Formats: structure tokens, sequence, C-alpha cells
């Protein structure tokens, strides 16, 4: 297999655009942007329904880190489907949502004693999060920031602040969430370069949440949880100063404030570490995690401090959680992260930070690049200075990698994302960057873009 | 296989609970009462860890309508297995989602036009029905029923109304909810015995929300959606009469409120219909569904008249929606639906009416009984006249039936459920109606509950 | 004086409400129902600004209990007037607001430690409340009742519950608050007659709270309050059974729940007793009073058991609380109230009673007569049997008194309250009974219903 | 009369503290710093029950503007109460009311027409506000600034962001506020000093909004309206850019978002123009004005644009609202205010600039001095650097100006306002700035501050 397409969206493609139309709601399908109709996976490619052989630069948005049909997954889905699928694991025991439990356990951040609630999906996820820091603290109130992305229902969607689409007509939501700026080191409203000086951004967040919430209408007290993610994945794959978490984590710890860390995007190796937050140094009261960690099967968990648990039976729950089918992929994804698929990605980081810094020297409408481990933002602008989004331009770029053979997905505004399987190879992943690097060309070219 | 217990629990079976305490969140686990620990199945028969064999009534809470191992759903897996896992459902294409969705718009009842929103689970659905009401009619609060049981996520705690444990701590959650009571013919406000005079407590719940809360407090215009169970599940298999759903849709219509049908429980064939709304002849204006519909496999359906489509891309989506082995699984379920098992709940409705009216004939402990199709609900008091909930009694009919080898959930405060698989012969259902029997008769012996 | 009335509205009360319609956001005036234009007050009478007399049955929405110009408060203001008028309450001290606190501390209810909250409103001495229950429970749920009327702030609006019309478009209010019936002995949803039967009213009203609320979707340990009138005023002049509120003090001892009675409209004497709920023989843990307190100033007060006080300064405060003026008024309300005016109301009573018992045994267009003291319900129906609401002929009734020189409020969807100011002699009491039975009387001729 | 201190507090100064804690809730009362217990007052004197004379720079909080006991403001209120008091302006009419909203419709800012709400004070004027903005635009959610005080009802704590302990364990209040920072060209969030660099501030808050909310978390067609003091008061005499207004006007009018301008403190004269928005070249769609404006008897108004009516009865109502003797009052107000006090603001805004900047050079605690009419703000520091709060220090300063016969209130967290009523002459005016002046000496001696 290698990149090879002819016409995109082909015939086979289009009837199942207008079928999807016809029947689906209206979600975050693009038939403009995103035309790719698949049908099979094989390795790190797409083979899309008339015939078109795409490398994979998306993961499916995150999910699957371990390879798009991974054998090892595929054999212990197969092996469980011959014994159990649904056991009713909250009603009912069973031994394969324990052994998953206890892995979960002991590969989280830290070495404090942890329990974990298995869920569907990263919104479960994190709405129990939302559920545990409610009832172990007695407070009702949550900090989230500006570009974040939890999910969207209705506890969520309160966290969520990426696109104001996302609550369009849905207020009220869960109310106490209040939000401040992200430590964006791209894009801050105080104009501050984050990279050059890291330190006085995170103190600027810092203050905004001490000075301007603390001080005047958010009574610390009453706080439950700080909710973030490591690396904003929706709002653009911002990276945050190294720092930033530890900074955090004095405030919270001063008001008892727990620290709620999604890792749904940036967990399960992504980032070379099995937890983007192993990258900054803290230890977060919960971790939710879902995509990756089931390998294509719907699973999320909630993994949190032993003493958070609920205290009494019936506080929360679920049906298709401890999913039998979803436990025995979930350890094969965990033990191919642990033997081999995460060195991989420690292995390509160079490759990335390398190649992308190539592009931001030679390509003028590149305005930021920024990663760890195999996840990786470039945003686009129209001018460097003034730091415009060129949205138009990032969706064109989109388009012509397609055309050529290299599935990407946008992030934020005006950037794309680049999150290939963890098990890519180093020839593949030259192969995508190339195939990048034309479409940004193609595209700078048709707009008068300078090429240095 | 026949029902077969020595020890339960057994050694390997008390190692897992002693492992499940250790690692997992406190839910609704119950280490005294359901001390079942599942390490396979087979046609209608769970195997413990411990090599106990125990004919199933659990249908593992209602998601195992097709058997708790169905060859053709495994089929259906496997074979999408060999293609690809997930595809990003909501930002690239594929044809397998759009194949289950098809399926969906034809069987959902009635004949208007349809649309369909594709998640992970029940409670995912439910918040997906709240969202579609808020933005079609730009309207946000909504009408409930004591006794309901919608999900535990911020959206759907709101509208669950079975247990306060459910929100302890939890308020608050999302805003807008009244709540009115269930017609309820076993248990309602005005002590209305709703077999015998179904239109007197119709007629009572519709004046309720005409007279008390539109004239007083709620204003009928802002109510987007009245959410119900056709028959309510969690809350004790509560059958309402015939009529009601007919009433609260008139009630409905006068004031453009949504009716929002919730059937993960009730739903895929198990009132030997496909959806249990088919009864009380109405077409709702939304469908919820879960559980059963991916034959073990977690999915989550809402089906929606079409008309209330989200007008813009980007109000609501997830990840893990219109996973392809999901949509393999569910379209396989609905074909073993259609092709006898709907027919078998039919077929089997009159042996569990008989039996069941025998068994409340004998014994004095039963105060209700009640179903539709293979949903059966059975009510257990320490006295007919005060109705007092025999909760202790309830949960030991339960133990003594693992004992002799059925398997059987609580529902309700005294209730319990049998809920077979649908592939369930007639021998099995005398043989598990013939222990349940027996497990009523040692409970009501140990305690000195008449015997007729 | 005497009633004296010709044209009304006259000529100059025209281009009064004129003038209201152009410069006055449109609140509850009524210029076909209500075209009374006051220019000054006499004793119990009202003269227009056409020079129409009116005896005043309406005391002004319950405010004028002492008169409509009492002398003594009066001399009183011009007193104060002569020293200071506002002194800063909550930031400086003053010798006027401490002595209305410590005599307010001494005639609230019972006998046990009470503190006070001194503001401007009834909405602001309940909005009070709520700050104060939340404060010292640290729990932020309420029960209030339908038909209740508590103002009409953000917070009150969610404890009312009279018209839907007070709500529209105002949703999200304060979350947290749940509504429950009222044992209104004419009209409940049990169809109970409440005078013949109140215990069986009571028992299924606290029934309503303790199985329908507690035990499925409100967790009593989370409800920091219930909100009452002992007598619903805007809601119909509602007297509940006499034992009612000793059921409920039980209920919410049981779960630390504390009681708050709104006196707005029922205290300062028009009962005859101090406050209303004395006739129920509970100590209320809040008490909320307003209106008739300031004989015509504006002035709150939130008299509360005193171990509930804000720990912390700056929690709760207003700038006009404690306005000197408003006090000196209060206090000289009190005095009036202590030596005669409550005695009066006792003394008027059983020829309220009688009268109107009378009335109900002639005019067949009365479904039910009720009230204690001063405070009277007269409710009209098109049917006995039925209790369709007589809404027209209820309003019909109120001009017909007006055009015959007796000024009368509607309540309820179609009351009427007598509310005579408690200075009335037993001569202008029989006046004005004469007039409403005419005006009665007028109205039955008019449409056709019987006159026995 | 003259400032005139010997103990303070004395001995009947003592004994009302005492008895105040004794029977009164805890507000913002301070024994420590606000030792005066008021009984009369004379001008622009009050005279404590001790027989001290006190200088008054506080005005009551803004609301003694026409002076501390006007007789123009006494003669108006006396002839009302030889007419009527109260007589229920809601549900009857009376032409002292109406008098009073045409004069109010009037002086409004701008030329548009207008209706106006009367109530009972500031906190009832904004959430009359709140209600109208709801329903006129049919949106629910409102940006308010953060160190904004609008109130302490539910819907206006939302509003409210000064000191977080006005909020505490009211969770939750109104949802659907959202806070910015307000232009504060002292102390801001970007360091941007606002006097030199007005439009890099205006641009930045602008920026904020529209970037960091609309474009992110807040979709900017469901905002209802903008709510902003137009000088801070409670947060501190914060005057913000003369330009901002203009350019938030421009931001709201682009998205149909209302704007209500809170007059509650800076209107009716204190700043040399009827209301302090008038500095600022706008026209607020609503204005909620208090305080001042009954010259000591409560009163609250909302004027707003016209066509924001209520379009049916019933919405909002009080009881109070258009008492007769506070419209009689509030006219007697705007005549003084139109014949001369406002000119005396206009005329005594140079001498408080000049003796400010003055102070400001020679003292180094003051790190700011700003204001406008006759409305100051002057903010004490630890070091003009850092701008660290000089809380204590500036308490020390109201106890030595007290001492010395000067009433001041503290703003913000280390501010003191100097609002003197209306009618002070420059001789007054030039005795209170050298006692302020004296006090600031002391604080800066005892701590060793710079004197230059
Ligand atoms: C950071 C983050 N949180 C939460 C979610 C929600 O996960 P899901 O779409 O599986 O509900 C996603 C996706 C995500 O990237
Ligand atoms: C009626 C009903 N609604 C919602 C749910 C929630 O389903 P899940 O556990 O899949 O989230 C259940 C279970 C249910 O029975
Ligand atoms: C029982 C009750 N509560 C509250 C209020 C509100 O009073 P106000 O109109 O003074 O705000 C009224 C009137 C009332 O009758
Ligand atoms: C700006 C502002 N808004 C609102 C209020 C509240 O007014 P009141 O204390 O009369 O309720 C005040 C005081 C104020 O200064």
């Amino acid at each position: 297999l290698k990149p090879n397409v002819k016409e995109i969206p082909g015939p086979k493609a289009r009837k199942v655009i207008e079928e999807h139309h016809k029947y689906m709601a209206t979600t975050t399908n693009d038939p403009n942007e995103y035309f790719l109709v698949i049908e099979r996976a094989e390795g790190v490619y797409w083979i899309d329904v008339d015939g078109n052989v795409l490398l994979d630069f998306s993961s499916g948005i995150g999910v699957m880190n371990v390879g798009l049909r991974n054998p090892k997954v595929i054999e212990a889905i197969k092996k469980q489907l011959d014994l159990v699928l649904h056991a009713a694991g909250t009603d009912y025991y069973n031994p394969y949502q324990v052994e998953l439990a206890k892995k979960l356990v002991e590969i989280a951040p830290g070495d404090i004693e942890r329990k974990v609630f298995l869920s569907n999906s990263g919104t479960e996820a994190n709405e129990a999060a939302l559920k545990i820091a409610k009832w172990s603290t007695n407070r009702k109130m949550f900090i989230a920031f500006i570009g974040a992305f939890h999910g969207r229902t209705h506890g969520t969607m309160s966290l969520t602040a990426s696109k104001p689409v996302q609550r369009s007509r849905m207020f009220p939501t869960m109310p106490g969430v209040v939000h401040v700026p992200y430590p964006n080191p791209y894009r801050n409203p105080w104009g501050i370069d984050g990279y050059e000086n890291p330190d006085e951004l995170i103190n600027r967040v810092i203050d905004y949440i001490e000075e301007y919430l603390f001080e005047h209408y958010v009574p610390a007290e009453e706080v439950a949880g700080i909710f973030f993610e490591p690396i904003q994945g929706e709002g653009g794959y911002v990276v945050p100063p190294k720092n930033f978490f530890k900074e955090l984590k004095k405030l919270a710890d001063k008001h008892g404030i727990l620290l709620i860390d999604d890792e749904v995007q940036m967990g399960m190796g992504r980032t070379g570490r099995m937890w983007a937050i192993e990258h900054f140094d803290i230890v977060p009261d919960i971790v939710t995690v879902a995509k990756a960690l089931g390998g294509g099967i719907p699973i999320g968990a909630t993994i949190f401090r032993a003493d958070l648990d609920f205290g009494v039976s019936g506080v929360h729950s679920n049906t298709f959680g401890g999913n039998t089918v979803a436990a025995a992929a979930a350890l094969a994804v965990i033990e191919e992260l642990q033997n081999g698929l995460i060195e991989n990605a420690q292995k390509l980081e160079p490759l990335f930070r390398e190649r992308l810094e190539e592009m931001k020297e030679k390509y003028e409408i590149i305005g930021d690049v920024r990663g760890l481990g195999l996840a990786w933002g470039v945003e686009f602008v129209k001018d460097r200075k003034t730091k415009e989004y060129a949205t138009k331009e990032r969706g064109e770029i989109v388009v012509e990698a397609l055309k050529r053979g290299l599935a990407l997905l946008g992030c934020g505004k005006s950037a794309i994302r680049l999150i290939p399987p963890l098990i890519i190879s180093e020839e593949e992943a030259k192969m995508g960057l190339d195939i990048f690097e034309e479409a940004i060309k193609v595209v700078s070219e048709r707009h008068g873009y300078k090429i240095h």
C-alpha cells in the first residue's frame, strides 16, 4: 500500500455522502473539506469506497493510536467474543473489567492510590469526573480554560469553550463553570510570546484566577475542580508552558481544589508518555481517558485518587460500563503501547520537530508549529504580525493534502493537527510530511504567500 | 446446559468481588444481593468463574434481547473487524453507520419523516434528545415523570426521578425540568386502582399538568418536550394505562410540546413490538434507544422527526458515534428481531401472564404483577392494604433464585423484573418461572407470609 | 364622609389613566376593572381626583392596616423628618433602626432567640430569607406551594407559583425550587373537601412531599427551607387546615429543614393576631414582613432564629434598609396594632363570617367564602359542582362595587379579597358588606345566577 | 455648625453599637472602622448621639446628594403626608407616580421615547432591568464587569463582582452572567496605564469580549444585555476611558445587545451631569436609579426605551412602587438638582481635582486619584510600582478622619471615596479636603511613607 488517489470524492463516496445528509443529523461532517468515505483500513492507510488509498495523519481524531486495524487488538476482541460480550458490570461482577481497572490504576500518573469508573466515551468520563468532584468535595463550581473541549453533554458543554456553535440554544447547561484564558504561547489576551517568556504568561493566567476571579466574584472555597487539557486539542493543539501545571497545582492545593486532567485526546501514548501530563511533572487528582483506550471499541475511564470514591451506592453508574469486549481491547492497546508504540512516538518526535520548523522557515503562511511526541499543530495566518486567522487557506490545505493521498484534520480556527498512528514508520512519516509540505506550497502559490 | 449451582459465590467469585471493591468506583454493585461473577455465556445461560450455570432472566439489564452470545451478531462483528473498527463517524463518512441510520429511520414508530443521531449509550441518546428539542423549539423547559430513569449525566440526572441517591450532592444539574406523577396504576397520589379505573388515573395526571403546572408556574409555551418511558424500567416495570399517551399527545399538541419516548430499556422487541410505544398507539417526535440495539456492543440512537434537525454544523457530535463495529452488530440485531424474536416475545406473553397471575393468587407477599411481551414486573409488599415495600424480602428472593440457577434483577424499591432473552424457549421460560415461584415460596415460608 | 360616586372614571381620572399608559411600564394596572385614581385618603375613605368618595376594603393590597392616613403614623414621620431621613443603616449606625429591630424581635411568633434584617419590600425580605437559609444550612434547595406569591425578583420568582404570566420569558430564575400542592380546602388535586376533611387533605400534602419528592428526586437533606404563606394571598385568600403547619413542622424537623413564614400580606394584625401563623400554633424559623409594617412607607423585615445569623460581614446588606423615616412609621404602626386594632379585627371577625355565610346561602354564584379576622376571600364560580372560574363575573362585581362607593381587589382567578383597614367601625363594615352584597346581586341578576 | 469631635464612639454611641450587634443581622456595619452613630443631620453635618459634629463626605453612600436634611424635600414630603401615602400604584392609579414618571422620561439620557418602572431600591431597579431585557429580547444571558456592584438579590448577585464574600454559599444565583475586566486605567490584567493609553485599554476589553467570549463560549446572539456602571462605585470609584462606552455600543449594536447603565450611585447630579453616562456620549437602552432619587425616602426607577415594554400585563409589578411620598420627594430632588446643585458640582470639580493632585504629588502612599464632579476616589498603595493594596492604612485614614470630624467611606480594597452633598460650600469642601490630608499625613508618618 502507498498513497494513491484518483477522483475524490469518487462515485461510491458521493452516494454515501448524499445518503448521510438524507438520513443522519446535521453534526460536524463537511462534504466540502472532509469528503473521505472509509471502506477499510490496513496499517497506517485508509482505503476509501472508490479504492483511493490515503496515508492517515488523523488516527480517526486521536483514537487509532495503536494502528487503524491492529491485529493484537482484533485477536483480543475475537477471543472475548467467544466468551461473553456484556455482563452488566454495574449490577453483576466480571473479571475482565476488573483486570482493566487494575492496569489503569497501575499506569495512572504518580504513585498515589486510585480507583476507576468505566464508561462509554470521553464525555461520559468527564461527566463522571464532575460527579466525583462534586460528591467528594461537597463543592459545586468549576474553573475551565477558554479553548477547552471536554464534550457535548449538559455537564461537559459548560466546561467546553472552543466554538460558540457548540452551545447554540443550549443555555442553560450545568451552572457553576467559570472560564479563564489558557496559557496559549502563540495567542493570549496579553500578547505574550509564551515560548520566549513562559513564566510571564504562566503568571498572567495564575494572577487572572487569583486576582480577577478569587478576589472578586468566585469564592475559592466553593470551587470543586479545575478542568484542563494538558495540550488543547480541538482548540488548536496548543502546548502550554512546561511549568504552568506546577503553578496551577500550587494555587489549587492552597484552596483545596481538585486538578482534573482530560487526556481523552492526548493520553494513551500520543505525546511519547502514557499521559501527556507526565511532561509537566504534576499528579492530577482525576484523569479522564477514552478514544484510543479501546483501540476502536467505545470506552471511557475516570481514574481518581482513591479517597474521592462515592461514599454510598447509587450516586453514579451506567449499563455498558465495564463492557467485556472494550476491556479486552484496552488491555491489548496498553500492552502494544508499553512494548514499542510509545518508544516509536519518542523516536519520531525529532523528525516532526525538524521538518515542521524547516516548513515554518520556508512558508510565510505558517504562523506557528508546536507539539510533543506524535501530537503536532501547525497554525496558518494571513500575516505573521496581525496573526489574522487564515481559515480559508487552512481548509484549502486539507483538501490539497486529501487529493494527494494524506488524511488531515483541522483544529482551532486556522490550524491543522498531525496525529499519525503510533505504528507509523520513519519512511511513512516522511512521505506524509512531504505531502503536507506540497499542500502548503500549492495554497501559498495560489494566494501569493511568500516562499523563502 | 441446565441450571446447576453449588457454592455461590465460589472461591474464584469471592476473589473477583474483593478485587472489584479495591480498584473500582462505588456504583450499584451489591456483594450481598448480586454476587454473580460472569466468566462466559451460552444461549440463555451465564457460566460463572466457578462453573455455576444460571438461566438468565436479566438479559444484563435488558441489553441481551437477541441472546447472551448471538452467533449472527458475533459473525457480523468479526466480519466488520476484518474491514475497519472506527472511522471518525462525525468528521469522515462510512457506509456502515449510514446503513444503520437508514434501517432505524425505516423501523421508527409510525411513518413520518425521520433522521437519526448515533451515540454510545442511553444517557448520550437522551442528552442528544434534550439538545434536539431545545434547538428545534427554542424552548428550554421539560416535563418528566416521578419514577423516571433517563441516565446519570448532568442533563439526564435532571430528567431522572427514581431514587434521590442518584442526585446526592449533584445539584445543580441542568435547570428547567419539572416532574409530575406517572400514571402508576398500583401506586399514585390519588390512591386510584388504575387497572380497574384507567381513565380516572389518566385524567388526574393530565389535570395535574394542565391545572397544577400550566395554570400556575410552568408556561406551557416554554416547554420543549415531555420525556417518558412507555413502561418505567428502573422505577419498577410500571405499565401505564393503555390510553395514557393518546391523552398526553392531545395535551402536548395543544401547546407545541414534543413527545420524547425513551425506549432505551423497553424497545428492540422487549414488549412483543419493536417499540413499547406501539402498544399505546402514538407516534413520538423523538425516540431514544441503546442497550439491546448493539447486541452487547455500546451504541445509542436518537431517532427524530426530520424537521427538528440542527440547522447548522457543530451544535452536537461525538468521536465514537457511528462506530462501525456497533453499526454491524445493530443491523444483525434488527434482522434477528424481525425474523422471529419479536413474534417469540408475543407467543410467550400469555405464559408469563398466566403463571404470574397464578403466583399472585397463591403468594400474599405479591402485591402486583404487570407486563407486556417479555417485560414483567412483580412487586413485593409486607401487606396488600398498606402496600409497605417488602425490600428485604425482594432481595432475598433474588438471592434464593441465584442459589437455584436463575439470574434476576430488582427494580424500584421492592420489585423484580423478569426480562429473559427473546430467544428463550417455552421450556426454558417454564423452568425459570418454576424457579422464581420456588424462591417466592421459600422466602414466604421463611417470613410467615400466607400461601393460599 | 360616606360612599358618594357619580361618573367614574371622571374626566380628571381618564386623563391620569391616559398619561400612566404613556409614561409607565405595563404591570398589573387595569383601565377596565381598576379605574380608581386616588387623590387623597381620610379614615377608611379614598377620595378620587374627580371628588368621588369610596369606602376602602382594599387597604391598598393589605398595606394600610392602621388606616389610609393614620395621624399617629404621620406624627411619627414628621418628627423623624426634623431629625434625619437616611443614615446609611448598613455602613453607619442609628438608634431608630435598632429600636425597630428590638420591637420586631419581641413581637416575633413564639419566644425563641431572634435577630432581624431590615430591607425595603416584601420581595427583598424574602430574598434575604433565601440567603439566610442558604448560608445557615449550607443547603441550596427549597420547597414552595402551588398558588404561592413571594415576589417578583430572580430569587422570589422561583418561589412564586400563582400565575404563569409572572414568569413569562424569565427562565432561568434561581434554580433549586420544587413546588407541591397547597392544602387548599376548596381546590386540590385529590378533590378533598378540606373543610369537612382537613386531616385527609393535610395527609395528602405531607405524603406528596415525603413519598413523591423525598423518596424519588429531592434529597431531603439538601433542602434549606419550606416557604409558605399561612393564608395564600394573591393566590385567592386560601385558608389551609388548622393543623397543617404542625404536620409540616414535624416533617421539616425530621430532615433539619427551616420553616419560612411569609407574613408580608397576612401579618401586622390582619387576621386578628399579630401574625397569621399564630392561628396554626407553630413557631417559624424565619418570618418575612413588609407592606403594613411601614404604615404606607416602604419597609421589609426578615425576623430569624438568631443562630442562623451570617457568620461574616458583607454576605448581605442594602443602602435603604433601616431607613429612619420607615423605622419611626413602623414603631408607630406596631403601637397602634397592640393598643386596639388587633382586638378590633377579632371583634369584627364574626360579623364578616355571618354576613359572608348568609351571602353564600343566597347567591349561587358564590362557590366558597373563607377568612380569619379581617382577611376574607369570596370565590365566584359558574357552577358549584364543576367550580369553573367565574373570572368575567368576578371583575364585574369589582366594577359594580366601585360604581357604588366600595373599593375591592380581585385575588386568584375568580375571587375577591375583603381587607378593610383594621380601624374600620362595625357600621362602616356593615355598609361595605351591604355594598358588596348589592354588587353580587346585580351581577347575579345580569347573568341569570340563582338567588335563593 | 463646624467639625467638633471629642470621644468617638462616645458612651451613647457604644450602647447603640452593642444593641445593633445583639438584635440585628451581621451585614457591613464595622464597629472598628465606622463607629458613627447618627442622631440628626443639619446641612452638610452629622450630629452623633454623643453630640459630636462631623462634616459629611459620604452622602450616606451617595443618597443625600440634595443635602442630609433638605427643607424643599421635607416640605414636599409633609405636603404629601396631608394627602395620601400609599395608593397601590400597580393595582390602582394616582397622579403623583405619573408626574414623577413623566419627569424621569424627560431627564433620561438622549432624545428617545422612554417608559418607567418604579420600585423601592437599586437592587429592585436592576432586577426590573434584567426582566425588561429578557422579555423584550427573548434572550437570557448577560455580560457584566469584574469590580461591578449591582445589588445583593438573586438576579443582581450574579451581575455583582466586587467582593466574593457577597456570594458566599449563595450559588446558584440567576444563571447566564459572564464577567470581563472593566477598563480600570489604574488596575487591569494587561498592566496598561489607561490614563496615558486609553485606546489600548478600551481595545483590550472590547477584544476580550469579541475574541475571548464571542468566538469561544458565549453566543453573541443569546446575550440580552451588558450591565455597566459608568464609574464603578463599590469597586473603587474607577473612571473608565472617555471613549470606552462608544466602542462598547458599537459591539452591542452589531449583535442586538442592550446597554444597561446602572446610575444607582453615580446618577442624580453626582458627576456634574444628571447622569454620569452623559460624560461618555452614549444613550443607554435602560438606566437604573435609586438612592439619591428619593432624597432620603426609599425609591428605585428603571427608565427604558419605550419599545422594550412588557407586551402583556402581570410579568412584573410590586406593592410599594409609585409610593406617593417617595414620588413627591423625588420631584423636589430633581428641581433642586436642575436649579443649582448640579451647577455647584460643576463649580467644585476643579477644587477637588487640584487638591487631590497636590496630595498625590506630596504623599507617596497615594497610588491614584480619579473623579468627575463631586465623585472622587483616592487609592492607597504600599508601593507605587507593585500597587500592593494598603488596606490597613486605608482603614486607619478613615478612622483618623472621623476622630477629626470628617465622615468618609472606603471603596474597593484600599481606596476612599469623597462624595460630599451637592449643597457643600467651597469653604466646607476645603475644610474637608484639609482634614482628609491631615489623616493621610498622620498614617503616612506612623508607617514611614515618604512625604515630598
